[PDB]
């Protein structure tokens, strides 16, 4: 079905080279403020495990957790900080292959 553009998009996102913020949880360990601020915590290998177990419904599912990730990128982070310029690259990214998708 759709879902196969999801995981071109997916795959370019893991690959991307402003992904390093994204391809694993944050550790709120090492995250001062983080386990408090962000509710809903997602990441890049957190949607390539719900995709590889089939548990995106819809192209629009899958859609609504990579925005949840530069959401709470943009939540917890300065624009002008370091992970916060990688989201924006990512942000930007995703939604220009996502546009030419769908
Ligand atoms: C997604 C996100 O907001 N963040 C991701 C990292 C992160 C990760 C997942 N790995 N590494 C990071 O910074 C160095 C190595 C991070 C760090 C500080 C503040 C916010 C952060
Ligand atoms: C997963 C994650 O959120 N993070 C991982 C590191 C990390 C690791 C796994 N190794 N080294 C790091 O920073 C020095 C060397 C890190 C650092 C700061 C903030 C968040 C961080």
């Amino acid at each position: 079905s759709d879902l196969t553009f999801c995981e071109i998009i997916l795959m370019e996102m893991e690959s991307h080279d402003a992904a390093w913020p994204f391809l694993e949880p944050v550790n709120p360990r090492l995250v001062s403020g983080y386990r408090r601020i962000i509710k809903n915590p997602m990441d890049f290998s957190t949607m390539r495990e719900r995709l590889l177990r089939g548990g995106y419904t819809s192209s629009e599912e899958f859609a609504a957790d990579a925005l949840l990730v530069f959401d709470n990128c943009q939540t917890f982070n300065e624009d002008d900080s370091e992970v916060g310029k990688a989201g924006h690259i990512m942000r930007r990214f995703f939604e220009s292959r996502w546009e030419e998708f769908y």
